[PDB]
């Protein structure tokens, strides 16, 4: 069930 995602690597707080 993805819902959202933040990376920190990724620095990117948007969608799964």
């Amino acid at each position: 069930v993805p819902i959202i995602y933040c990376n920190r690597r990724t620095x990117k707080c948007q969608r799964f």
